[PDB]
């Protein structure tokens, strides 16, 4: 053939960040 020649920290606080229903479930960035 052709030969070519050449991130974002957060804290467990409950109203802060707060893991929301089914955290084991779905977990990640869309977990809290």
């Amino acid at each position: 053939k052709m030969v070519v020649t050449l991130v974002v920290t957060t804290i467990l606080e409950s109203p802060y960040v707060m893991m929301k229903k089914n955290h084991e479930m779905l977990e990640g960035n869309e977990r809290y």
